[PDB]
Order: structure tokens, then sequence, then C-alpha cells
């Protein structure tokens, strides 16, 4: 399940970081 765990964690970091617009 190493690949499956990587897909879930990658989405959280990508979605949370890109969830808000980058300002300054």
């Amino acid at each position: 399940f190493l690949g499956m765990l990587l897909h879930g964690v990658g989405h959280a970091i990508h979605g949370l970081i890109h969830g808000k617009q980058n300002v300054e």
C-alpha cells in the first residue's frame, strides 16, 4: 500500500497548499 498511501498524502499537500491563492 506504499503507492496508495503516496497518492492520498500527495493530494492533501497539493490541495491544501493550492486551496488558497498565493499572496506575497
